[PDB]
DNA sequence: TGTCCCTTTATCTCTCT
DNA sequence: AGAGAGATAAAGGGACA
């Protein structure tokens, strides 16, 4: 028999029983902790049930789970239910700090050296409690801690870079591998190439950063010599997650995709910079003259598809989806192509097939507000929130489905309605915000953090913006969000 | 196997003007 | 509004005890 079988009934056996109190997971949370933390974290959840949902740490299930799906979540789990108390009571952390933490493999590895190394790095190093959390906040986050105990005075010092900066290398998965190439490479990147610190640092400063400063070292003379490609293109590409693979690539596909296609050495580059570049571009090889055939797709719609973090995605959404869209929801192509061309352009499209005949039967909106919504990065995530909180928005805090839509059309839509729906009451009946001032606000990119503020203004006043009349806060915080309120408070002292 | 660390890709949100 | 950046997350491989 299958080996695997007897501990395959133990995890269906122990996850059962996890669907009852106090935790009640449904199945994808269950099969979630089973993937990567496996059987023993299954069990560890089960083992540790009461310890973590109730006094005195009060986790909620989702916690639970966060902790517990990733390699040696049995530890994670174990290990918190020890030092969270320790971290907020002793380093002032807070419960969410802890959870963040905890949530990646090898979590306990990172608590434990939060633990030992938060105060050094704090009080002999400089850093803030928050700039040790984000170090501490990912995969090998005790390698990354340890080696900016290390490298942090070499690194400000003989290589000239700022704290902020090593703390940007850091804070990734892999952080000690790329501080410690950063270091290495950084005289050799400047010096013989001409790149500033400064792009060094973006290079640096992703997963697998190491591996992209490394490709651009290899790379950079055949890519801006034989191709004619410019150091900042180069840059550009080696900038993302992935960089190594994107930037091999480029060297694979620009020549066939110019070639070939017609395709400039401008929109290769473009296609290039961003995570899964690498996919991007290979995809744009394969599909183009299927998107393309026969006066349908033109090139240039399909390289603004493929311009997008996960483009690869996108594209195959597309090729798959166009027809559908076109023939049973009366979409033009056109539109298609603006809720592709973004990110998680796959996810939008899936949810506008899904949804747009009942945003538009059961709620009564258009084709073009659901395509408008669906338009911009999360677009999923507006649109079911949409769905969710259009009742909600009209018939208790009478915004008019107008508003909604356009709050819900930027960036973060979802977290914006989701924030109105919050902070509309107290906005308008504690402090005598209009709704439509409300709407205003919430109208923009970062919405959610300029409501944030403003509310933190009106309940916590700081004599630094006291000078300004609510009016004036409104119009501040629609011109800027949470970053101008806070560039008038440093103005003003 | 269980745990830790590293890399790549995808998705979501916010900033910067 | 559209170009950068972090943020979060899934998932695979190397390593080793």
């Amino acid at each position: 028999q299958w080996s695997g079988a007897r501990a395959l009934e133990a995890l269906l056996t122990v996850a059962g029983e996890l669907r009852g109190p106090p935790l009640q997971l449904d199945t994808g949370q269950l099969l979630k902790i089973a993937k990567r933390g496996g059987v023993t974290a299954v069990e560890a959840v089960h083992a540790w049930r009461n310890a973590l949902t109730g006094a005195p740490l009060n986790l909620t299930p989702e916690q639970v789970v966060a902790i517990a799906s990733h390699d040696g979540g049995k530890q994670a789990l174990e290990t918190v239910q020890r030092l969270l108390p320790v971290l907020c009571q002793a380093h002032g952390l807070t419960p969410q700090q802890v959870v963040a933490i905890a949530s990646h493999d090898g979590g306990k590895q990172a608590l434990e050296t939060v633990q030992r190394l938060l105060p050094v790095l704090c009080q002999a190093h400089g850093l803030t409690p928050e700039q040790v959390v984000a170090i501490a906040s990912h995969d090998g986050g005790k390698q990354a801690l340890e080696t900016v105990q290390a490298l942090l005075p070499v690194l400000c010092q003989a290589h000239g870079l700022t704290p902020e900066q090593v703390v940007a290398i850091a804070s990734n998965g892999g952080g000690k591998q790329a501080l410690e190439t950063v270091q290495r490479l950084l005289p050799v990147l400047c010096q013989a190439h001409g790149l500033t610190p400064q792009q060094v640092v973006a290079i640096a400063s992703n997963g697998g950063g190491k591996q992209a400063l490394e490709t651009v070292q290899r790379l950079l003379p055949v890519l801006c010599q034989a191709h004619g490609l410019t150091p900042q293109q180069v840059v550009a590409i080696a900038s993302n997650g992935g960089g190594k693979q994107a930037l091999e690539t480029v060297q694979r596909l620009l020549p066939v995709l110019c070639q070939a296609h017609g395709l400039t050495p401008q929109q290769v580059v473009a296609i290039a910079s961003n995570l899964g570049g690498k996919q991007a571009l290979e995809t744009v090889q394969r599909l183009l003259p299927v998107l393309c055939q026969a006066h349908g797709l033109t090139p240039q719609q399909v390289v603004a598809i493929a311009s997008n973090g996960g483009g690869k995605q996108a594209l195959e959404t597309v090729q798959r989806l166009l027809p559908v869209l076109c023939q049973a929801h009366g979409l033009t192509p056109q539109q298609v192509v603006a809720i592709a061309s973004h990110d998680g352009g796959k996810q939008a499209l899936e949810t506008v097939q899904r949804l747009l005949p009942v945003l538009c039967q059961a709620h009564g909106l258009t084709p073009e507000q659901v395509v408008a919504i669906a338009s911009n990065g999360g677009g999923k995530q507006a649109l079911e929130t949409v769905q969710r909180l259009l009742p909600v928005l009209c018939q208790a805090h009478g915004l008019t489905p107008e508003q909604v839509v356009a709050i819900a059309s930027h960036d973060g839509g979802k977290q914006a309605l989701e924030t109105v729906q919050r902070l509309l009451p107290v906005l308008c009946q504690a402090h005598g915000l209009t709704p439509q001032q409300v709407v205003a606000i919430a109208s923009n990119g970062g919405g959610r953090p300029a409501l944030e503020s403003i509310v933190a203004q009106l309940s916590r006043p700081d004599p630094a913006l006291a000078a300004l009349t609510n009016d004036h806060l409104v119009a501040l915080a629609c011109l800027g969000g949470r970053p101008a309120l806070d560039a008038v408070k440093k103005l003003e002292h």
